[PDB]
């Protein structure tokens, strides 16, 4: 009765991938420590159960909802909050810039750093693994990446899989090595397409060979076990869910809301490999 | 009054262990199936904190709390709902037999299983790479191992760390190889406790050798770029997630409530590496 549950819905794929429950977990730290419950309710990143979590989570009165929405931006659902004190914070993908605040990624800026920084190495044959080109994400990163070799006299070759898995890379990866040979520089857009040339690179050359320069989206410890190069970006999960946070507890308790639109947080770029020492 | 909120409480460490995490993302689709809310409390596997998670679960007037409890089993703060209605029901770590229903795993039954299969391997060397001796998770996976072992002409080397850890393992196994030969046959009782003797194995030989068997507990994706033959043991996180939400639902609607004590469920014996094709 115009009070609050103290209490904040979480809807987000999975509680599996690695990215999304790093977050949960500083997410639910910080929030805990500032008195509020979260409500996780994971969409397996389908729009009706994506619906059905936002419709289950407002059942149970959440003062808030932060989403990692499966729907395009200014698709009509979330629109029903456009003009709404109820706040509605955007991870990961955004929210129509108008009316919502988003807390998201900077995979152009990201690309081009991790790609200048593969482009230390003096290597000759390069290759830009990545899947999904039409996607805006896909987009950006490449745009990223063409920056930072805009004027790199090297030849870049663009080999796009139809779906960012391990097994789609590498039965891409095998055909291309019919016609081309092994690349001396790497770039994967995301660490499943990097698993699917090493299905190959195991199955080839038996071992994994070095004297080759890998770059890379997403982040292991097991990145560590490469004798080879390895540069690779992750996120800041903690930067991310901090702020996350901040932007849901000020659209809450404070007068002046905060301002719609996009809150991009950079990628951290490791050094893994032969490069950990 | 009297009715109930349809929802869930459940106490773990975090959300970041491989494990926990695998086991909490079924628990919440599986109980979103069924109309229950989960409402995730991450104790950080202190105690102090994890009996304030249970109070403000308690405020927030969850029906049932699933815990993994950092406390001892006869604690006496579980006792105050021994003869209770109000269900509480122990993952992973026990609580009292008498007084709650604990599903927890097999590690004797698993590390005979898994030790068995080390067996098949005619290696020389063998090493027991374990952790903190006097736990008895860590008797119970020794025993199981001497079990497999009873009739087997080999001495069994028994190295012990001082904690379920990287670098821990890592010094160990180095002081260790000063003075005895690098094993044909490993068994760890930890996946970190493996990635411990790799920073050995790579800052030694280099490479990483072939012609050694590794059996280990936990298991990685990251398992399948070993050249050499790697055996491993994982839980069925769904099959747990499963009982254990069963044992909740039971607990609440049922006439018969579920009887207390352990029910354990084994793990999964996974073949990477090599094994693998
Ligand atoms: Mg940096
Ligand atoms: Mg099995």
């Amino acid at each position: 009765r115009a009070g609050r549950t103290r209490s904040i819905g979480l809807v987000i794929p999975d509680l599996e991938n690695t990215s999304y429950t790093r977050i949960a977990n500083y997410l639910e730290r910080q929030a805990r420590q500032r008195g509020y419950q979260l409500l996780i309710a994971c969409s397996e990143d389908q729009p009706d159960n994506e619906m059905r979590c936002i419709e289950h989570l407002l059942q149970r009165q959440v003062d808030a909802i932060i989403v990692s929405t499966s729907l395009p931006p200014e698709h009509p659902f979330y629109q029903r909050w456009a003009n709404d004190p109820f706040p509605i914070v955007a991870l990961d993908r955004a929210l129509d810039r108008e009316h919502f605040t988003s807390v998201v990624g900077a995979d152009q800026d990201d690309a081009e750093m991790l790609a200048e920084e593969l482009r230390k190495f003096p290597a000759e044959t390069v290759l830009y693994l990545g899947a999904l080109p039409e996607l805006s994400v896909s987009f950006l990163r490449e745009q990223g990446f063409r920056t930072a070799w805009k004027d790199d006299p090297r030849e870049v070759h663009f080999l796009y899989a139809n779906s960012y898995e391990r097994e789609a890379a590498a039965q891409l990866f095998e055909k291309w090595l019919e016609t081309h040979p092994m690349p001396q520089a790497l770039f994967t857009t995301s660490f499943a397409l990097l698993q699917g040339v090493m299905d190959v690179t195991l199955r080839r050359d038996g071992k994994l060979p070095s004297d080759l320069a890998i770059a890379t989206f997403g982040d292991n410890e097991l990145l560590d076990f490469l004798q080879c190069p390895v540069l690779a970006v992750a996120q800041r999960h903690r930067d991310v869910a901090e702020r996350v946070l901040e932007i849901v507890l000020a659209s809450l308790d404070e007068p002046r809301k905060p301002k719609p639109g996009l809150t991009r947080i950079k990628r951290n770029l490791y050094r893994r490999g032969v490069l950990s020492r």
